């Protein structure tokens, strides 16, 4: 069956200190019955005032970025950095850095590879553009994506993997993927890892859909055999974000 | 007679909660009697920490880089987030996110006037490579570099701005620059500032030197007329950071 599943909350570039609070007393104030690992991922900025108002124990704390060592390297955040400062989790490989702040499909393998070794929880995104999809190259892309990381990974690093797979198309432009969609694409994933990696991985790893997730849509995209939860950008900052977090059965 | 030195420490990529703390601790002991503004430039992580404990009254805290707006940029800082934290100083246009992130001579531009709008008090960072200097291109490379951040300032915004002259060459190299060196290039960037801005704005705009500064080498570096400070990377770590705020006479 189905994996633990995971209810992500990638708050991005956004949150002042008393916004925060707010969702995250909301977090505290809710009742989850299931088992599911919830994760805010905060700016670095807000990682202190997360670590000392959070204290659902289902939720964990992540980063949005890092790069592999520290030193010189102005404005950047460093692996053992996060890691002295208590963080676990970490975002890596999304989409927005990709395009913007030149990520490649190698270095953000190297990002992973180097977060594994350093005992971080992992969650590697990959996903096609609108363009990309358009053209009939969906499948050479995501694969593409997932390969680069799984060249720097052994079989025993996979289980401090998880793969988000996020459409660009569906990044916060209202356009959620079609549960059929979603499943075809997640499938296709799964598929890949379990040809390449092992069965066995495949069937422990957790693939997240993220793409315009929101509390109506949530319920019916976890039904999908291949959706282990969500990796969520918006609604992450709202208290729909806890219809999402029940939406995973 | 010089405006008002000052003294910041650029922390980069470096720094765990312990070795920080310790670090802050002796600026917090420091005794200093004359007229200078201290900076700090931790990482986003580490802002809340130094904003607890850092007390010195001589003393600011500052980013190490930022994004003009909030919004979907996952992994980034941005300024209103800076803002709503309590910090109103920054770095920004440092050699090694022009080199490593993109940051071209507009984009840094975009991000200082952002900056300065917001109310921040900004240090620009200007500098040419080696091999720039070598061809004779130092002139040309750092003057395009601080006219490309004027095209999007205004003249009152000049109060809130601070140029950093750091040659690529000596950033971490050890190589520090000569006094002649650091004076022949900081008495190039003024005379371009009263010229083109004008020289009220030259006469109180304040040329920071940056580059292998270390507490033996700053005093003779301040003696030069155009140096009104130091952006100190490596030794910044160290208590000899100590002696570099003494060296502003």
């Amino acid at each position: 069956s189905k994996p633990q599943p995971i209810a992500a909350a990638n708050w991005k570039c956004n949150g002042s200190q008393q916004s925060l609070s707010e969702l995250i007393d909301l977090f505290n104030s809710t009742s989850i019955n299931h088992d599911v690992q919830c994760v805010v991922a905060s700016t670095f900025v807000h990682l202190a005032m997360t670590k000392e108002r959070l204290s659902h124990p289902k939720f964990v704390i992540a980063a949005q970025n890092a790069i592999a060592k520290s030193g010189a390297f102005t404005g950047e955040v460093s692996l053992p950095i996060l890691k002295d400062f208590g963080v676990n989790w970490i975002v890596l490989g999304h989409s927005e850095r990709r395009a913007y702040y030149g990520e490649t499909n190698e270095i953000v393998a190297d990002k992973v590879a180097a977060a594994v070794a350093s005992g971080f929880m992992v969650i590697a995104c990959i996903g096609e553009t609108l363009q990309e999809r358009e053209s009939g190259r969906t499948a050479v892309v995501v694969l593409t994506q997932i390969a680069a990381i799984a060249k720097k990974l052994k079989k025993a690093d996979w289980a401090k993997v998880v793969i988000a797979y996020e459409p660009v198309w569906a990044a916060g432009t209202g356009k959620v993927a079609t549960p059929q969609q979603a499943q075809e694409a997640h499938a296709l994933i799964r598929s890949w890892v379990s040809s390449k990696i092992g069965a066995d991985v495949a069937g422990e790893l957790r693939i997240l859909y993220g793409g315009s997730v929101n509390g109506k849509n949530a319920r019916t995209l976890y039904q999908q055999r291949d959706v282990n939860g969500f990796l969520v950008g918006g609604a992450s900052l709202k208290p729909e974000f806890v219809d999402i977090i029940k939406a995973t059965q």
